[PDB]
């Protein structure tokens, strides 16, 4: 028997870098009076070995035996032959997505366990220390500067030389959500010229606050036409663009076009974060870098995060600990569920082999 | 006529070239004409018509040899020798020290050959330094390559999901690419810190933000003395203990990198760490460096030998070395003239100039 023991197991989802603990967490993990099994190999895409977890006092497993454990925590959700291995009364704390993934979730119930789903945190205040979807953006962003960089044929950083003076690179933003306002961060520690636009006016003082022009228009469409216009006239003055427009509960908008593309400057660079809900650029081929014709790199990598594991796993690790040190209030192994905490309510897809998702209506 | 010819480089792999459509303006001004063969400045992002904004002639294939002046980035390959015409003007990295067999098959062409590599490392010349300008741009590119490769933020900053420190740079060797790289890192804001041998660049160090290095401890005979090296490799080792990033860029052109970086000290570091050696075209400063590759150790420490870092980042590189060349020619033709006057008195010029109508003139005199 294993009460108060968490489990984590490799992360068996194709090319998945990251894993839901690093050695840090581990230490946190046992402040909260649990203990901790590390499936071996689980953290070695991410840098952490397995000699490093059992220094931050876990244990080093080899089987399923990892999914003996009370609780689990994982990246990804769990496949037809780890759910299989679910023991009654285990609690998973992972990405679910239970909208798209119903069959998924009466297998799990099927188990008679209890899971939080991350994707299902509600965004309040209160609950931004567990907000998976903000860490993983966060460094999306930061990322999508990093690959920027590797890919631009120029200096980022303006610059005095004896052979010369480097303008610094220009870079738009597209979107001033989480992600969009990492990437400003990264390209101005670069020193680009940042611009920025957002269909959300109060993201006006963050983005001017940070040194970035905040872009302006001449809603609801024929707004988006005065939107399209901005774009069109940006991207022939610009090296760089980081897209990161989504809305909530539909595909990617087309706001970068094929004919946007093609009149930037050579050599330029479009890295396009919203790619894995089809991309907000017309060119963009989600996995790939494409080249088009005029010489222009549209990056559309799914898997930002993946490429920078070790930051990625230490911060959704934290999330997981911050969120059981709302279920374990006194610190002692123990998991307590409270659905009048609307944040645990929210988070909460499945209890004891009950679909508690959808929760109730909330205000955000 | 007081025709400039670029050649595309046949090198395999590179990217670079000799001119862009801006230093194109620049030599016209000078009263030269200037044609480019075809797809020179692909790979550097100047397609042809960019070229021809500028002034220049599109011309295919050997046509561009049939110039006055040849500006290339590197030295002509065997069957590039015999395209050359007596008294056409040749302006490339050369190394003549290490390539006699070259220096014989150029003489013999009866041109003027012009090595990058041997402008006089002073004063009046760094406006045409092709060594500085391609050790700036590498260092910088050094710390692109290692945030490519590093899983960790290299910047510190506080997210609800808690406090992140910076990554800890070592910068080894601060001359042109070292400070390059002790800025860029700086600039993405990391501890930075930097050993050099010499005691003159402390300040300079300090004032980028560096933390300069000190031992535990005439110069020349210090420095080699068994007990430098042995609190110098000290220094390293414990270094290596503590740092993500380090960057070594300690390299004697023609002669073997010093092994700085020991097996035993890349072992001893966190997992996830990154090292990019500089000194990889001369076999490394870091004994797990594959040159050309990136290497990765059985600990999980990246590796990264690329000696090729001015040519991924063609676009700035070829256009300040063609500002180099640009600034040769300046002195090379005083009345913007179109025309080249090998004037020995200047010592910049005499020193840049290793072969004279033949006649090999390198080494010049100190
Ligand atoms: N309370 C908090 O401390 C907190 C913190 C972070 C996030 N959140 C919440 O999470 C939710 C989503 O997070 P996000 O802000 O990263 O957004 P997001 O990831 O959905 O999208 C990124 C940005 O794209 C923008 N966008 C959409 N269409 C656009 C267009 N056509 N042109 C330009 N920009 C466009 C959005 O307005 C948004 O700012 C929001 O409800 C937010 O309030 C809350």
């Amino acid at each position: 028997h294993h009460h108060g023991r968490i489990g984590i197991p490799r992360e068996r989802l194709t090319n998945e870098t990251r894993v839901a603990a690093t050695p840090k967490t581990v230490e946190q993990l046992l402040k909260l009076g649990f203990t901790v099994a590390v499936e071996s190999g689980a953290g070695q895409l991410a840098s952490f070995d397995d000699k490093a977890f059992v220094q931050a006092g876990a244990e080093i497993v080899e089987g399923n035996s990892v999914w003996q454990s009370e609780i689990i925590l994982k990246v990804n959700a769990p496949l037809d032959d780890e759910i299989a291995l679910l023991n009654p009364g285990t609690t998973l704390v992972s990405f679910i997505w239970p909208a798209q993934n119903p069959e998924l979730m009466q297998k799990l119930a099927e188990r008679n366990v209890t899971v939080m789903a991350m994707d299902s945190v509600p965004r309040i205040s209160r609950a931004q220390s567990l907000d998976a979807l903000s860490s993983m953006a966060n460094i999306a962003g930061y990322r999508a500067i990093v690959e920027a960089a590797h890919e631009f044929g120029r200096f980022f950083t303006g610059q005095i030389t004896a052979a010369g003076k480097v303008p610094p690179a220009k870079v738009m933003v597209i979107g001033a959500g989480v992600a969009g306002l990492a990437a400003i961060g990264a390209a101005n520690s670069l020193g680009a010229i940042v611009r920025a636009f957002d269909t959300r006016p109060e993201v006006k003082e963050q983005v001017q606050s940070m040194g970035a022009e905040f872009l302006e228009l001449d809603m609801s469409d024929a707004f988006i036409k005065a939107e399209m216009e901005l774009f069109a006239a940006q991207a022939k003055e610009v090296d760089i663009i980081v897209t990161t427009a989504l809305i909530p509960g539909k595909p990617a908008p087309k706001l970068i076009t094929r004919e946007m593309v093609d009149s930037m400057k050579a050599g330029s660079v479009i890295v396009d974060l919203a790619a894995q809900n089809g991309g907000n650029c017309e060119y963009t081929v989600p996995g790939e870098i494409f080249t088009t014709e005029n010489g222009v790199k549209v990056i559309g990598y799914t898997d930002l995060p993946g490429r920078l594991p070790t930051q990625s796993s230490q911060l959704y690790g934290t999330n997981l600990v911050n969120l059981l040190k709302l279920l374990c209030k006194e610190k002692d192994g123990n998991i307590t569920v409270d659905f009048d905490d609307v944040v645990i309510r929210g988070v909460t897809v499945i209890r004891a082999g009950e679909i508690t998702w959808p929760a109730p209506p909330i205000q955000v």
